[PDB]
């Protein structure tokens, strides 16, 4: 696939569209959409690995991390491959979302089809907030809204 | 052993759980689950081409037919990819689920993670309907629920 969406809700008013483009295989995937529904700031944006909502975003479960790395931001050489760092809000609750990223793929080993995508409910702290959290997660909290991301047109 | 899940969802009262696992890729890949919330008898049970749940299961497109064949039964030879046919529901409106299917796949060609699974309005018709419909769609009418499937544990 060079196409994949992802529509994400949850139990509150945090919901919206990300579209993902990968033109070339061994290419940068490139995400774009809209988030509404947050609060102000600063929102954690990573893949988990389970394409699973029996019980809602928890049972998507941890990080997408199939190297075992630790917790990193997007830009860091040790991350995981779901660490997609944060997404920000403005005054208004919206987040115009607009990445490129060279580890998640539409294809192969670091493939994100079929997995999830979450909005957590604090900013990610990078790796860089200074407990044993920070470095296996990013302390960025709850998960706001999630979906399956799927195979687009 | 590679496994999938689907949660369907809709605008009205159809909610279940679907299962898929294949042990080995050569292998038939079981599918079960229930389905509540639905009219008693049967309802067509399809995978359609994306995971796209943009505008609801409208989105989720055409059957997945990658192999442009007529509409039929998942027994026939001549079918869609995703053509399961029809589950059943009970007096209380719950589906029970127990397919096994060697068309689709966990993986390959005919891999159906990222893809969407409908269940639909009316019983499908299995191409034995006796008009152009039949032969596309097999007449099961609307998507009363859907939901895209993701990796599961």
């Amino acid at each position: 696939a060079t196409k994949a969406v992802c529509v994400l809700k949850g139990d509150g008013p945090v919901q919206g569209i990300i579209n993902f483009e990968q033109k070339e295989s061994n290419g940068p995937v490139k995400v774009w959409g809209s988030i509404k529904g947050l609060t102000e700031g600063l929102h954690g944006f990573h893949v988990h690995e389970f394409g699973d909502n029996t019980a809602g975003c928890t049972s998507a479960g941890p990080h997408f991390n199939p190297l075992s790395r630790k917790h990193g931001g997007p830009k860091d050489e040790e991350r995981h491959v779901g660490d997609l760092g944060n997404v920000t809000a403005d005054k208004d609750g919206v987040a115009d979302v607009s990445i490129e990223d060279s580890v998640i793929s539409l294809s192969g080993d670091h493939c994100i089809t079929g997995r999830t995508l979450v909005v957590h409910e604090k900013a990610d702290d990078l790796g860089k907030g200074g407990n044993e959290e920070s470095t296996k997660t990013g302390n960025a909290g709850s998960r706001l809204a999630c979906g399956v991301i799927g195979i687009a047109q």
